[PDB]
């Protein structure tokens, strides 16, 4: 019976940039109007969480509780919350969907700004405080979702509810970097098939993008890295070449364009890299050739080319979740993937607990693995 | 009856890059297989040819016949050439339309590659020699139309048979500038009724792309230019508000997001500035804005953003002749000149001769020339 009271349990607060996260008891306030508290059953970590924590985020507020990919079940929600209820299965996503606002009506783009006015700066939209204290002293949210805890506040507009017979140690995946992977496909380029596809990074979210493009019917799909033990692991995700820079001399976009006549007609950058963005553009064919960023790049860097690339016919963008709308379609997500239709257990190569979480952050650096789901009951 | 003779006369010739152009008695061969000779009777000077003249073009390829905006009756055609005969009226084209090349029939794009590998580097395909000189010495082609005299050869996929009807005087605009401006609307961004639109420079392309976001129902039409009296004319071609960059202290792009709330739909830069090209881009509306690079950078220089910009919805694409297929609708431009449904007589402020054309080159700097329109017969 915790309903309306503070509920004390175990998060991994990080109280500083750069040094090992501490697990506290921690409180978490009630739901107040338009919120849902979540029982969080398993998190994933993601680069993006490792942005933060690293220092390389001038924007990173501290102290806080990180993590925005997991999976769990209502425990309550505030006043006129409808969508969910107690007992519902659900996502929470870091993509909110009004459904109100100028951009959800505006038919043009999946971002929303309903919360962005707190989750921007940790905290809720209701009363511009935050949910979580620890001895006393209240902690900053992150990302509107704060997932590297037993329980959660988010916005209702950010929670996506799923099917009940979903395995939540998997579909946690599906709040972020697969769904970026497959709607960068399907949703921005719009990969035809036949296509020609280079994918630069092959971590998490470069496989997801070579499954879209296997699963839209792309003829080849080139991956790029410098870590060529990556592209056996990719394999079965749809990679079927491979090129490691470091083999050639001349530039990598000028391989590419050698080994396919003329350059791609779709890549994709997923790491971040400013330089490879470039290279990225650069390797698309010269006349139709479309490259989608897709990693972020760390704070105050910027890309560049020659405007003759645009000029003669490349076409260059950018992608934001994939471009899905959150609360409608990751339930649909789910649904495929419980159809076998979409990869998810693949991704998982590391199962570790909440009380782990820095070896967690150890495992970013290891090139085997692509996904460490924690278990927040230890 | 010239017809198989070398045909001897007037041309401007550039000797040097930044020396004036001396009118010579040139030769001007017959043409070979594939080639159509033209008398030329009417051309206009655009900024791309003083481009070229002043050394912003690395290739050095002096001396040369410059021009390529022009129109004119042929005089004869070579072995193999069907669909031009002597006595029809055209207008070259600096881009070709081959119809059998991969990229003509990708159709993907309006880029032609069967003759760029000659009038790239100022010859013809047939024999890769060029068909002018003087006393003797060879002069380069230019862009594979060379219109600055008063006749010319030029490969039989870049001339455009146009109604015989159409005033020469007049039409010679829609080999470059005009088409330019009206596809960047039309073909490149595809702009949609009620869109609101940015304009950056409003000289003689910008102008054009005012007619053609009006004439496909653009709402505000903003125009931004450093000289103030220019929005007096570009009024009469659509644009209906202005920003002079000169008169605020934030950068132009945040001027343009503030005033628009969130930025315009699709923004256009019509001068060749690559500072300007970033801030076209980063005026345009978060989640869905769109720029097209219209005018021509210097070689070398660069553009540059932060990836954000594309990563949150704004696409960065660039236009070459406006994406028009030069044989296929430079006829059907004309016809629409000819209907009254686009305008070309007002972009013309000044009438001289080809004896005259350095003193028309000076009229390049003059803000209130938008068109220098020369007749070669003298
Ligand atoms: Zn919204
Ligand atoms: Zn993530
Ligand atoms: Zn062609
Ligand atoms: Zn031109």
């Amino acid at each position: 019976a915790t309903q309306g009271q503070v509920i004390t349990c175990k998060a991994a607060v990080a109280y500083e940039p750069n040094k090992p996260l501490v697990i506290e008891d921690v409180q978490v306030a009630p739901p107040q109007a338009g919120e849902v508290r979540i029982k969080i059953l398993y998190t994933a970590l993601c680069h993006t969480d490792a942005y933060t924590w690293s220092g390389k985020d001038p924007e990173g507020l501290f102290p806080c509780i990180l993590g925005h990919e997991a999976a769990g079940i209502v425990e309550s929600v505030g006043e006129g919350v409808t969508e969910v209820q107690a007992g519902d299965h659900v996502i929470p996503c870091y993509q909110a969907e009004c459904r109100e606002c100028k951009f959800c009506k505006s038919g043009k783009t999946n971002l929303c700004g309903k919360v962005r006015s707190a989750t921007g700066v940790g905290i809720m939209m209701n009363d511009r405080k935050s949910r979580f204290s620890v001895n006393g002293k209240p902690i900053y949210h992150f990302m509107g979702t704060s997932t590297f805890s037993q329980y959660t506040v988010v916005h209702d507009v950010s929670v996506a509810k799923i099917d009940p017979t979903a395995p939540l140690d998997k579909v946690c995946l599906l709040g972020c970097g697969v769904p970026t992977g497959l709607g960068a496909v399907w949703n921005t380029a719009k990969v035809e098939p036949g296509s020609n596809v280079a994918i630069f990074g092959l971590g998490t979210v470069g496989l997801a993008v070579a499954e879209g493009a296997k699963t839209a019917g792309a003829s080849r799909i080139i991956g790029i890295d410098i870590d060529s033990k990556k592209y056996e692991t990719a394999k079965k995700f749809g990679v079927n070449e491979f090129v490691n820079p470091k083999d050639h001399d001349k530039p990598i976009q000028e391989v590419i364009v050698d080994l396919t006549d003329g350059g791609v007609d779709y890549s994709f950058e997923c790491i971040g890299n400013v330089s490879v963005m470039r290279a990225a553009l650069e390797c698309c064919h010269k006349g139709w050739g479309t490259s989608v960023i897709v990693g972020v790049a760390a704070s105050g860097q910027e890309i560049s080319t020659r405007p003759f690339q645009l000029v003669t016919g490349r076409v260059w963008k950018g992608t934001a979740f994939g471009g899905f709308k959150s609360r409608t379609q990751v339930p649909w997500l789910v649904e495929k993937y419980m159809n076998k239709e979409i990869k998810v257990d693949e991704y998982i190569t590391h199962n570790l607990t909440l009380g782990e979480i820095n070896k967690a952050f150890d495992l970013l650096h290891e090139g085997t693995c692509l996904r460490c789901v924690l278990d927040t009951s230890k």
